[PDB]
């Protein structure tokens, strides 16, 4: 199923996933299309910060949904 | 100074901060509006989320500048 990912800096990713897919595999999946790290990766849906070893189907990410993606940087 | 913080869900908030005030502050100032404990609280400007200990000006955050909100919640 398709998804987007959203940055707040006006970016939009859009990525087939699976339903089973951990969050940790989804930032896996934004590594391989944009290069970002996991670890310095944050999604967000509906408001709430994701927690990696849940999956999209645990969250109720439909097709179509949108993430929010954030950074935690270590230097900025 | 005046900042807004937004929620990715259709809320804004405004406050009155000064550039010395920490993030930790800023979120303590959120708790005392909205009734959001701190530690629930993520905020974030220019897509980065920002560290407790740093402060306003430590981030270039101006007048008028926008952070966004986002909840950490244990539970869901």
């Amino acid at each position: 199923m398709q998804i987007f990912v959203k940055t707040l800096t006006g970016k939009t990713i859009t990525l087939e996933v699976e339903p089973s897919d951990t969050i940790e595999n989804v930032k896996a999946k934004i590594q391989d299309k944009e290069g970002i790290p996991p670890d310095q990766q944050r999604l967000i849906f509906a408001g709430k910060q994701l927690e990696d070893g849940r999956t999209l189907s645990d969250y109720n990410i439909q097709k179509e949904s949108t993430l929010h993606l954030v950074l935690r940087l270590r230097g900025g």
